């Protein structure tokens, strides 16, 4: 029981990544190689002219992706879970991740007992194509977030990336933390995420191959695609 997850986790750890594929809950996973970068995705896109706020950086544009997808399908080192402080699961992407990873994910989460807002903890990925899950707890906005809550949201992304770094992982996908059940406005969240990932990549670009913005609703897809050229200029 309380070593079930331990055994499975350690077991999957030894498998080659195409041995792992047989164990994935899905057969339609998305390999990282097939996820295009922002440098590629920006070819042919009309950037409406603006007062510039960032320098174009080819190399940083190679390390961020925006993708509309179910995040459980991404074959990356880690997907980030928009969790609750109890790590019990829930009806948003937390529920998709728990169902796709399996009941053994729940058992590891029980040993981690809680997660504070703006903080993060890592578990194994189990049946998920992703090797690990980084669980973080966003602020609960109730429509109109406070400045301290804008800081908590930024802090979920930084604590998540800090854990990536400590565990020497190089690919991660993020869902739109706090914007579902926790009610953060989608526009204000994306401004914070994009500013945060740019500055983080300025300082740590050598340590990762890809940060992925995994959006789920068209609304966030539209929001992010329109703000990406401001934070990651291409011309
Ligand atoms: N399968 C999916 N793949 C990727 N993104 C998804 C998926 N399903 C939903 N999203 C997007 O994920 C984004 C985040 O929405 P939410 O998941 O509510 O998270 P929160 O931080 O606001 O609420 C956390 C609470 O609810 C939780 O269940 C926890 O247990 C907590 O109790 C939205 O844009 C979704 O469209």
């Amino acid at each position: 029981t309380s070593t079930d997850w331990k055994e499975a986790k350690s077991f999957l750890k030894g498998l080659s990544d195409k041995q792992r594929e047989e164990h994935y809950f899905c057969k339609d996973f998305v390999r990282l190689k097939k996820i295009p970068t922002w440098k590629e995705m920006a070819k042919g896109v009309a950037v409406k002219v603006e007062e510039p706020r960032y320098k174009k950086d080819k190399q940083l544009n190679e390390k961020i992706s925006l993708l509309r997808s179910d995040i459980t399908k991404l074959e990356v080192d880690a997907i980030v879970n928009a969790a609750n402080s109890s790590l019990l699961g829930g009806g948003g992407v937390d529920g998709c991740i728990h169902r796709a990873a399996g009941p053994l994910l729940t058992d590891e989460c029980r040993t981690l007992q809680s997660c504070k807002t703006g903080k993060a903890k890592i578990t194994g990925g189990y049946r998920l194509p992703a090797k690990y899950v980084i669980h973080t707890v966003g602020p609960i906005a109730y429509g109109e977030p406070s400045a301290s809550q804008a800081a908590e949201l930024r802090s979920c992304y930084l604590s998540s990336l800090d854990l990536l770094l400590e565990h020497r992982l190089r690919s991660v996908a993020f869902p739109c933390i706090s914007t579902g059940v926790f009610g953060y406005p989608c526009e204000a969240a994306a401004e914070i995420v994009l500013a945060t990932l740019r500055e983080w990549l300025e300082q740590h670009k050598d340590k990762v191959d890809r940060l992925i913005i995994c959006v789920f609703l068209e609304k966030d897809e539209d929001i992010y695609r329109s703000r990406l050229p401001h934070y990651f200029p291409v011309a």
